[PDB]
């Protein structure tokens, strides 16, 4: 099970402000007593969410096997009472999906964010995990704009023995058609969800969001694949396209993706999305 366990999480832990909610329980900031590090603790009440608890334990699993700067940092899990501690690194510039809501982003923004979300999923493909919820608002940004992929609450495992998923998880308008059919999928179910992601950074929200998810259900295995449309580069539109294929064998890998034309000729430096990390900052100020 989870041999790595530890307790007395408050020995070595501030808890700190609630600052958001993670489904499973509530997410608050900490400090690290050993380095006065920010970290940010996932508080699971255990007597309360009874049939998540296999969820958790797969959180807990794949993020203790993770090593990349482009993956939240785990620092480990604590058993306090009743109360599990999964404590993790800070992140402190927001989401992806936070810093589209003040306006739209421009090209070199978007390569920016999907080169560095494309070298996470190139790590967790290369370790055989699968994300499986891939959208802005699980792509978190550091306050300098380091990009990482966050919230590994559903992502799956393949083994020797396992060659691929068939679990209906995800979030209906980023989801897979394979996935939806519950077909026998792989890590290509992440490469739809990222070109799905690529329309959200581009147009602030995904196909069909206006739609009861319900529907999306149907309306995803049988329409055609979502095209961006609208006046953005060739080679962004063709980014997109490569990813939504319905057959999961002709999408490219991530490794592929990385040296795609729209992401060599407009990501830059991650430090410039400190810009971004500005300008949401400015408009949540002044938001009234
Ligand atoms: C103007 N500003 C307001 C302050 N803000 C700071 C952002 O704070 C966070 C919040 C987190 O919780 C998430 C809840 C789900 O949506 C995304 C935000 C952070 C986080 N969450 C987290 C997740 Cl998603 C999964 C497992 C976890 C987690 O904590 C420990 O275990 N992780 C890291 N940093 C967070 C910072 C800036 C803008």
């Amino acid at each position: 099970g989870m041999q790595n366990l530890k307790a007395d999480p408050e020995e070595l832990f501030t808890k700190l402000e609630k600052i958001g909610k993670g489904s499973f329980g509530e997410v608050f900031k900490g400090i690290d007593n050993r380095t006065q590090k920010v970290v940010a603790i996932k508080i699971i009440d255990l007597e309360e969410a009874e049939d998540e608890i296999e969820d958790i334990q797969q959180e807990i699993t794949v993020l203790s096997q993770c090593d990349s700067p482009y993956v939240t940092k785990y620092y480990g899990s604590y058993l306090k009472d009743t109360k599990l501690w999964i404590i993790m690194e800070y992140l402190g510039g927001g989401s992806a999906l936070d810093l589209l809501e003040p306006g739209p982003l421009d090209e070199t923004q978007i390569a920016t964010i999907l080169r560095e979300i494309l070298k996470g999923l190139d790590y967790l493909h290369s370790e055989k995990k699968i994300h499986r919820d891939i959208k802005a608002a699980n792509v978190l940004l550091s306050e300098h704009g380091e990009v990482k992929l966050a919230d590994f609450g559903v992502a799956g495992q393949l083994t020797d023995t396992q060659i691929k998923r068939n679990t209906f998880v995800g979030t209906p308008f980023w989801m897979a058609p394979e996935v939806i059919k519950q077909s026998a999928y792989d890590s290509k179910a992440d490469i739809w969800s990222l070109g799905i992601t690529a329309i959200e950074l581009a147009r602030g929200e995904p196909p069909h969001s206006e739609l009861h998810p319900m529907k999306v259900l149907f309306l995803i295995p049988k329409n055609n694949p979502p095209t961006l449309e609208g006046n953005y580069s060739k080679p962004l539109k063709e980014f997109v396209e490569a990813c939504l294929n319905k057959e999961p064998s002709f999408r490219p890998t991530a490794k592929e993706l990385l040296k795609h034309k729209f992401i060599l000729r407009n990501a830059k430096k991650t430090s410039y999305l400190t810009e971004l990390i500005d300008r949401y900052k400015r408009w949540k100020a002044e938001q009234s």
